[PDB]
C-alpha cells in the first residue's frame, strides 16, 4: 500500500552530466558522443537585460569553455545553437554514453528530473507536464542544464532541460531539439503562464488508487458519462478523458467504472469538506495511470 | 524556487541490486562482495503463520536459492542470521560492488529508497524515519529487500532493507546489521505503532523553506522562547528542540528567527484553516534542515 511520488532510477543518466562555464556562467551539461548540450545563455554576457543572442554566438570565444566531469575537461572544438540550446563538439566521446532517443513530454505526462548543481548529479525527482509547457520543480542557481528523461520499454528518452524559472515561481525548460516548451523564450523579459488545466486522466488514476489502498468514503452509485464530464471539463479547467482504455486494469481490480469516477471528480471539485483522499485535501493531478499501476501492481515499469 | 521531496542519485546502488528467489518467495537481495542480503523470511513457508525461523535456517536447500542479476546466476555457498537479515555466501564477488558503509537512521533523518520489483530497479524516492520506526512508504508484494541508503560527505551508507507492512500501512525495515527499525519483529503478528512524533527541527526547516518562497499568511508578531515550545512539545507529541545553531543560516538570510517559527507552530498545529503552505494542507515534518539547504542554496549536497 502507499502512494509517493517517485522517480525512475537515474544511474544511466548520471554520467553523461557535465560541470560547463563561460565567462562567470556555471551550470549543466548532457554530455553524449563527442557533443555536449546546455542552455545557450550560458555565453549571454548579461542575463539581466534583453540578450542578442545572434551577437553572443559570434562573439564567442571556444578556448573560454570550461567543461568538466570529475578533473577530465574536453576541449571545445565547434559551437552551434541548436534552437535554445548551444550543441558543443568537444574532443572527446563520453565512454558512458547510453543508448538514447530524444522525444517532447505533453501536458499531463510525467518524467524524471535530475537536479544538477554546477556540474553535480544532486537529487532525482518526478515531475508532471502541465498544461501552459511549465513544470513545479525546484531549481535555483547552477541548475540550467538539469536534464529530464522517461524510460519507456527498455528506452532512454531525453525530454527535457531547464532554462529559467518565471516570476510566478514556474519552471521552463525545451526539448533537445531546443524547442522551449509552452513556448517561452530564453530572455528576461516578463513572461506569463495560462491557467493551468488539471488533467483529468491523472485525477482518475489518482483516485483509483485511494480506492486501491482502501479509501471509499468518496464513491457512491452515481455515474457520468465521458460526453458529459468533457462538456463541464472544459468550462471547469479540467481536460477531456479520450478513452477509458487506460483504465481497464483500475476498473477490473476495484470494480469500479471510469464513468463512477468522473462523478466523483465534478463532485469533489467543489470541496472534500475537510476530508482526505491519500492525505491529500483536493484533487491531485500529479499521478498519471502508469505511474499508479507501477506503484500498486508493479507493472510496466517502463 | 520551489520544495520538492527528492532523492539522492542511485545509480551506485543499482548494480547491487539481484533477484532473490527461494521456493515460491520472490525478493530482492542486495550484492555487495561475495554476500546477498536479503530479508530471512525469503525461506518462510508460511508467512501467515508465525514462523520458526531456527528451524527454517536448518531445513534450507542453498540449492533450491535463485539469485540472478540479468544472465548472471550466482550460487549461494553459506547462509546465516544477521538479526532479520539472511547473509548467503555466494559464488561470485560484484565487480561493481561500491565504497560503502553501513549505519542505522535516527528518527526525523531522511533516506532514499530504491524501491525495487524481484529484482528489478524501479523507482527511487526520498522518505524520512518516523519516531516509532516506520516510514510511510509505497510498498507492494515483490519489495522487500528494496535499500534504503544516504550519501553523507561522499560514503554511501546503506541504512535499510524492507521487511513488512504493519496493519496501519507504516512500512518496516531493517538496517543491513539486522537490527528492525522500532523493534518489530518479522513476525506476521498483528503488531501496534504507537503514537508518532512530529519532529520540530523539520518542521521548522518546512517554514524556513515557506518564507523563502515566498508565503507569509501564516506570520505575526509572536515569538516564543525554545524553553516554552519545549514544554509544549512534551505534551503534543512534537520532539524537543535541543539548539537553534541549525538554522543559523536559514535565520540569517530570511530575516526570521526560530522563535517565532516555534510559534507558527504551535499555533497552526490546530490546522491550516482552509489554507496552504508550500501547497500542504497541514505541519509536514519530511523535510529536515540540510534538505532544505541543499534544494534552496544547493550546498552540502551530500
Ligand atoms: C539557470 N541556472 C537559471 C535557473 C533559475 C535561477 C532561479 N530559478 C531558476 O530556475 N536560469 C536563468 O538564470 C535564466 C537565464 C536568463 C534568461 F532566461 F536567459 F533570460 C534568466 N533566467 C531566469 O531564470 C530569470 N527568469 C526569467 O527570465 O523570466 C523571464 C530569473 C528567474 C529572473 C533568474
Ligand atoms: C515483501 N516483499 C513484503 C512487502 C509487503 C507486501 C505488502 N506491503 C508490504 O510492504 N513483505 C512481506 O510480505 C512480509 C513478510 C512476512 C513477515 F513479515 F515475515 F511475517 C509478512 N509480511 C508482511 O508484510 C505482512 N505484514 C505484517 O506481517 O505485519 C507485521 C502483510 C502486509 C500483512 C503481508
Amino acid at each position: 500500500s502507499g502512494l509517493r511520488k517517485m522517480a525512475q532510477p537515474s544511474g544511466i543518466v548520471e554520467p553523461c552530466i557535465v560541470r560547463v562555464a563561460y565567462g562567470s556562467n556555471v551550470l549543466n551539461g548532457l554530455w553524449i558522443g563527442d557533443e555536449v548540450i546546455c542552455p545557450r545563455h550560458v555565453i549571454a554576457s548579461d542575463t539581466s537585460r534583453v540578450i542578442n543572442y545572434d551577437n553572443e554566438l559570434s562573439s564567442v570565444r571556444l578556448h573560454n569553455f570550461s567543461i568538466a566531469k570529475n578533473n577530465v575537461f574536453l576541449g571545445v572544438v565547434s559551437a552551434k545553437y541548436k534552437g535554445v540550446n548551444l550543441v558543443l563538439k568537444v574532443n572527446q566521446v563520453n565512454p558512458n554514453t547510453p543508448a538514447h532517443k530524444f522525444k517532447s513530454v505533453k501536458p499531463g505526462e510525467s518524467f524524471n528530473i535530475l537536479a544538477c548543481y554546477e556540474g553535480c548529479p544532486g537529487s532525482v525527482y518526478g515531475v508532471n507536464m502541465r498544461s501552459q509547457g511549465t513544470i513545479k520543480g525546484s531549481f535555483i542557481a547552477g541548475t540550467c542544464g538539469s536534464v529530464g528523461y522517461v524510460l519507456e520499454n527498455g528506452i532512454l528518452y531525453f525530454v527535457y532541460m531547464h532554462h529559467l524559472e518565471l516570476g510566478n515561481g514556474s519552471h521552463v525548460g525545451s526539448n533537445l531539439e531546443g524547442e522551449m516548451y509552452g513556448g517561452y523564450e530564453d530572455q528576461p523579459s516578463m513572461q506569463l503562464e495560462g491557467t493551468n488545466v488539471m488533467s483529468s486522466d491523472n485525477v482518475v488514476a489518482f483516485l483509483y488508487a485511494a480506492l486501491i489502498n482502501g479509501e471509499r468514503w468518496f464513491v457512491t452509485n452515481a455515474s457520468m458519462s465521458l460526453e458529459s464530464y468533457n462538456a463541464w471539463a472544459k468550462t471547469n479547467s479540467f481536460t477531456e478523458i479520450v478513452s477509458t482504455d487506460a483504465f481497464n486494469m483500475l476498473a477490473a481490480k476495484t470494480g469500479y467504472s471510469v464513468e463512477k469516477l468522473l462523478e466523483c471528480i465534478v463532485r469533489l471539485n467543489k470541496g472534500f469538506g475537510g476530508r482526505t483522499i491519500l492525505s491529500y485535501g483536493s484533487l491531485c493531478d500529479e499521478f498519471t495511470p502508469t505511474e499508479v499501476i507501477r506503484q500498486m501492481y508493479g507493472v510496466n515499469l517502463q
